[PDB]
Formats: C-alpha cells, structure tokens, sequence
C-alpha cells in the first residue's frame, strides 16, 4: 500500500554487532555472568549496488509532455543542496509519474 | 550567423519542373514559338529522411536540470495541436539550450 | 462487462484514408496552406477471415437437451431474411447458452 515492490522473497537482511569484550574479570570463581564490558564501537563504509531494468519509452504523442523541471527564477537556496550551514535538504516530494501513456 | 552547421558541400537543390505541353499547333507552318500550352500542374508525395549522430550526455551533476516542459495548466487551446478550425499553429518558440555543461 | 474475450493484444485496429489531391494551385506562390482539394472517394472489398477453436461437447444426459429453434408457424416474414423490399432484418437476439453441463 505504501509504495513499491512487493516481493515474496525480500532481500534478506543483515545483522551486525560488536563481539562483548569483557573488562577485567576478578581473580577468584564466580558464576555469575559478566556486568562490565569495555565500552567500544565500531565504524567503516557499506557499498550497495542495484541492477535496475527500464522500460524504454517508445510513443507517438505529437505534441510534448510534462517534464520534471527544477524552477530557474534565482532563490537564495537551490533545491536539494546543502545550505551555508551544510545541512542538506530535499525541497519537495518526487512522484515518479509523468510520461502519459494511452490508457 | 542565423543557426545551423555551415556546410561547405550543402545538401544539393532538387529542381522541378512540369514538362510543357503545346495545344492545337495551326496547320500552316510559322517560326515563331508558341505563346499558348495546355494549362496543368503535378502532385504526389515526397519523402525526406536524414540520419542525426547524437552526443550522450554524460555528466555527475547532483541536483535536478531543467527540462523543457508544456506546463499543465487547463487552456482552451492544448500547445503544437490543431485549434477547432483545423490550424496547425507553434504556440513558442523553442530554443535548444536545456542541459547544462560546466565551463 | 459487455461481453467476449479480454485480450491484452486486440486484433490491431486498421486505419485507412483518401490521399488528398490538391485542385488548381494559382501560379503565383502563396504559403499558406490548401484550403481547396479534389472530392473523391474510394471503395473496394473488405475479407476478414478467423480461425475459432472449439471444445467439443461430451455428456451422458440421458434426456434430450434444449437447443435453437426456429417455430415452424406460417408467418408473413422468414425470420433472419429479407423481407419484400430488401430489408435484412434479425427477429430477436440470440444468446450462446442452451447445452447444458452439471455444475
């Protein structure tokens, strides 16, 4: 309902998680399990790639459609870009619907 | 200077011409050409075809182009269609710059 | 709704017309267009030829079914023939369903 591609067969999901270090376990036995870890984290980059097959366009339509275009009158901001404090921003909303077929 | 590639071998003019057709030359012979021809004129279709070598646009720029786009607004008269009348009328003219390169 | 097969791929419609010949073009040249053409038709055969599949009928109803019948009682007008001035005429509509299959 909200949008997109329903698939029996998702692409599965991927779990991550830091392996607990201990931090400094007493000299003498005890059986109660550990309270106290190191306080760690960890970082580094992720790369996705999608292959995505089109439809190629092929009408006869005389006259010319309706583009997405972004407005040309000057503004102090352009749309999606970062403003002076670096804060990137999206302006408005994208439907994907503008190439008219014959129904 | 007006537009357009400047060619130095142009495509070359195709002339046409209605062969003439002389009516009811007189009987007794005279040298002086004839001022009088069957009245007629041709017709049939003609057939151009020419074969345009692209550019690929090939750019990284992050944020929307423009587009050239016929706005959506309701009017009487829909744009590069024929009126009730059955004018063909251009409503604008329509420029080739859109797509943007950096200097 | 209405009845008959939805197809996705329809027998594709076949579009035909008369190619206009211009009438008398004066000599001097004007650019716009024709306002003035020859006024002609044309006419010729149409065959339509389709191949239909059938599913045979196999039951073992004991009793004789129902099947289209057209009345033996003396009438003015055969039904589905013309009458005494040409007319061809279709007496009442014939719907598809009379052999009969269990559920």
């Amino acid at each position: 309902l909200m949008g997109g591609f329903g698939l029996k067969h998702p692409p599965p999901q991927i779990l991550i998680k830091n392996t607990p270090v201990p931090a400094n376990p007493s000299t003498t036995f005890s059986a109660a399990k550990f309270a106290s870890f190191i306080t760690q984290y960890s970082t580094g980059q992720v790369s996705v790639e999608i292959e995505w097959e089109l439809q190629k366009e092929n009408s006869k339509r005389w006259n010319p459609e309706i583009q997405y275009t972004s407005n040309y009158n000057k503004s102090v901001n352009v749309d999606f870009t970062v403003d002076t404090n670096g804060v990137y921003s999206e302006p408005r909303p994208i439907g994907t619907r503008y190439l008219t077929r014959n129904l």
